[PDB]
């Protein structure tokens, strides 16, 4: 069926493939009355190589048609296909994932529902990721990030969502999800796993998880920086982006001096 | 207990080749570093090059034996790092009195082309039980420069005190500017009671120094607040020199990844 220089072709929910030129887009179809709130996040957020933009919206009598570039698979199927990722690749990909999240947080968009499925390859190259969708993120006002809508995939849920009543820091929660991602890319399993969701929540509450020996020292203590029990102890998405691991693979009680060179590859950092 | 020359040497478990020395004549208690004679001279070079100063610890004397040199030092009555842990934070009056001595030490070194390299609260020690007067504990591993030059590439120090440029640049960096950043970390920490950037993991701590986000709490005075921000500048050349810190107003002023409703649990 025609829209406006586009053929719509099925995909079975309300996404269909659109085709120009010979260009192949994806196309989400909403009823006009509710299209505008759906696309609000895209408006608030500046464009970014790792966030999926709106290409075009076209209006019909009953429906809005919102046009999206197409993906070539998601990071969750990627990890199943590839049992675990080699740090070089993990770092290459996880950095893009974090830049996406950081860029959102800088523009006061809290993601809320981070998971490997939400990041998709942008070409058949399958070297470049993008946040698939903003459809259900949370548009914040300035520096605020407190939220109480507790919705998401169980393996990625932070302890504070499970043991706090009321609000929680949505950015800190997002960072925990990034920790779950990083673990799961390098290891090949979730840090906390069970078939039953309530059983899985009881092991997140407990917080016991083991990083196997094959993981590098710098990647190990990046993971433990993100999967901290206390949310305020976790790193910010901006500061994850500057953590030694990436360049390496391309008051206290003691004031002990050490060889800083060992933690640092300014060469690779730029 | 063993003799040197009118001195008893007595152990100090925590301290590697330092032992306490005691005069048999007076009742006087010194500290004593032992080196092998062959390498003693380079160790003490900085003390020679530096003019004496009330806030830098001098050599009392060196005694030479066959195999070892014995270098004698006045005793300290605690260091500024334990001081700040003991005392949660310092009141500006005290912070200023003490931090000024700390800066006079550093300034005096920089005037004599000694770059410190490894500044931290632990390196400053009280000189009497009064515990009103500080001195730079040791020059053992500072850097003797030639005239006005100060570029160095070592990169060794305690993580909380490391400047961004050490983490972000390759090659050399201005060692005086780096020393001044360390002084900023010190001033913050004396007044606040926490480091401006802190974490248990060092690589996590470096990622926050790189970011440079730090907050000066509301209880800090206006003049102390901008002194801090004058020293913790990101670009090294913007930071104050140790000479000009000494003249800053503050001091005089005081399968399936399916999403669900988790609420349902």
């Amino acid at each position: 069926s025609r829209i406006a220089d586009y053929l719509l072709l099925p995909l079975a929910e309300h996404v269909s493939r659109a085709l120009c030129t010979g260009r192949e887009l994806r196309c989400k179809v909403f009823p006009i009355k509710h299209y505008q709130d759906k696309i609000r996040p895209y408006i608030q957020l500046p464009s970014h190589s790792n966030i999926t933009g709106i290409v075009e919206v076209i209006l019909g009598e009953t429906k809005a048609y919102v046009f999206f570039e197409k993906d070539f698979g998601d990071m969750h199927s990627y990890v199943r296909s590839r049992k675990r990722l080699r740090e070089e690749e993990a770092a290459r990909l996880f950095k893009q994932i974090v830049s996406a999240v950081a860029h959102c947080h800088q523009s006061a968009i809290v993601l809320g529902d981070l998971k490997l499925r939400k990041f998709v390859f942008s070409t058949e190259e399958r070297t470049q990721l993008r946040l698939e969708s903003l459809e259900d993120t949370h548009i914040m006002k300035g520096e605020d990030d407190a939220l109480s809508d507790k919705h998401g995939c169980p393996a990625y849920v932070s302890p504070e969502i499970l043991n706090t009543t009321g609000t929680y820091s949505g950015k800190a929660a997002d960072v925990w999800s990034l920790g779950v991602m990083l673990y799961t890319l390098l290891v090949g399993r979730y840090p906390f796993h069970d078939s039953d969701p309530s059983a899985l929540f009881s092991k997140i509450r407990r917080g016991q998880f083991c990083i196997p020996e094959h993981i590098s020292p710098k990647a190990r203590c990046l993971i433990r920086s993100l999967l901290r029990r206390e949310p305020s102890e976790r790193l910010t998405a901006p500061e994850i982006l500057l953590h030694p691991w990436f360049e390496s693979v391309l008051i206290c009680e003691h004031e002990t001096s050490i060889d800083i060179s060992a933690y640092i590859d300014p060469a690779a950092f730029n």
